[PDB]
């Protein structure tokens, strides 16, 4: 019936007009040379502004932060260019933005970042991970990465930190750090990932260490209230994976929790990795975790309006629907019929399979 997921809701210093998320979404579309958001993004973003709240693709803090080709920076002043002319578009159809700033890790390939070495908490290569790689040719395996020293930490935070002061500078509302899918901070998180013996690696207090100075700088640098992390506690597909998901994620949401960080947002789907939540999970993620909560994964209305009235979540993110229906917080309300997208035009190329997926008309 949707009623609950069409009632506004409060994040932050900012009023949103629905509970529907556009998660984020990598589409690969920047500019060349430079890695540039530009004018296709911005016209994609705001074809979807009736979301309550937009998170952008993932945009990488650094050279050797990109995982995969063609992904949006934001560190270079042009980039920071780019991405305002996203935010303004967006903005100008009222409608929030907070910029996902990434960290692959070890999820990458030394043609990627400049040549470079990945940098992980470990030596441990991410099993069967393929990246895509040029400016084309395709996908090529992971690289071994070099376990991260405590100059690489500080120098992370350090990207992490401007990162965010970057998007700020680009209008966006706010930042979500992406601490989920396998990337940089999932491979300190996850115990299977992480086989370092100081204070980053073996107890749990230990592996959550690295998620804590990072969100410890995100908020000193913008405030907590836009502030957001993004989390996926028993999605595995990226290689990362944990001993007791259950009790190292409801850690990290008390954890997140003590940072008041204005959201927390769990990404319980990956692509076909959709391992069964127990709503237990899910309601002591509630419980350990205080503000708004989002999650994510093959929702459709009638699930997103139930995870709402059953009080598990606040905000529900509709992905793949959203790269097929601009429109569709219309649809989702009338039942209208949605499109299904085509993934030969996920990544690459240019308008096509991004901005020519039409509003519905009957
Ligand atoms: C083309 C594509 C690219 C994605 N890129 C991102 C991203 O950059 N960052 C992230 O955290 N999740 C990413 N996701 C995951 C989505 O945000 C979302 O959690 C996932 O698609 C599950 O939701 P769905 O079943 O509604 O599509 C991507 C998903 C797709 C389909
Ligand atoms: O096919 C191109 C491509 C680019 C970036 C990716 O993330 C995946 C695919
Ligand atoms: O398909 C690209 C992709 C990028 C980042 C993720 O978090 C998940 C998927």
């Amino acid at each position: 019936m949707t009623q609950s997921l069409f009632q506004p809701i409060t994040l932050g210093a900012l009023t949103l007009k629905n509970r529907i998320v556009m998660p984020p979404m990598t589409r690969s579309r920047a500019s060349q040379p430079g890695d540039v958001a530009n004018h296709m993004m911005a016209i994609y973003y705001a074809q979807r502004a009736s979301a309550g709240l937009i998170v952008s693709e993932g945009t990488q803090i650094s050279p050797t932060a990109k995982g995969y080709a063609w992904t949006p920076g934001i560190y270079t002043p042009e980039q920071i260019a780019g991405w305002r002319i996203v935010t303004e578009a967006v903005h100008a159809k009222g409608c929030a933005i907070f910029a996902q700033l990434w960290h692959v890790g070890r999820v990458t390939h030394p043609d990627n970042i400049d040549g470079q070495q990945p940098i992980s908490s470990s030596t441990l290569k991410a099993e069967n991970v393929k990246v895509f790689v040029d400016n084309e040719p395709g996908f090529v395996d992971v690289a071994v990465p070099r376990a991260m020293t405590k100059a690489d930490i500080a120098q992370v935070i350090a990207d992490y930190r401007q990162a965010a002061l970057n998007a700020m500078e680009a209008g966006f509302d706010g930042i979500e750090l992406h601490a989920a899918n396998g990337y940089l901070i999932n491979q300190f998180i996850d115990s299977e990932a992480n086989n370092r013996s100081d204070e980053y690696g073996g107890s749990l207090e230990n592996r959550l260490r690295f998620l804590d100075e990072v969100v410890a700088a995100l908020v000193d640098a913008i405030g907590a209230e836009r502030v957001g992390v993004r989390l996926a506690p028993l999605t595995t597909l990226n290689g990362t994976v944990d001993a007791d998901p259950i009790l190292t994620y409801t850690a990290a949401a008390a954890l997140l929790n003590k940072h008041r960080i204005v959201y927390l947002h769990i990404a319980e789907v990956d692509w076909d990795d959709a391992p069964d939540t127990p709503v237990s999970f899910k309601r002591a993620l509630r419980e350990a975790y205080q503000g708004v909560l989002i999650y994510a994964g093959r929702y459709n209305a009638e699930k997103a309006e139930q995870a709402i009235n059953d009080g598990l979540a606040d905000m529900i993110g509709f992905g793949r629907p959203f790269i097929a229906n601009p429109d569709l917080p219309e649809r989702l309300r009338h039942g209208y019929p949605l499109a299904e997208h085509v993934p030969a035009t996920l990544f690459g190329g240019g308008e096509k399979g991004l901005t020519d997926y039409p509003t519905y008309q009957a």
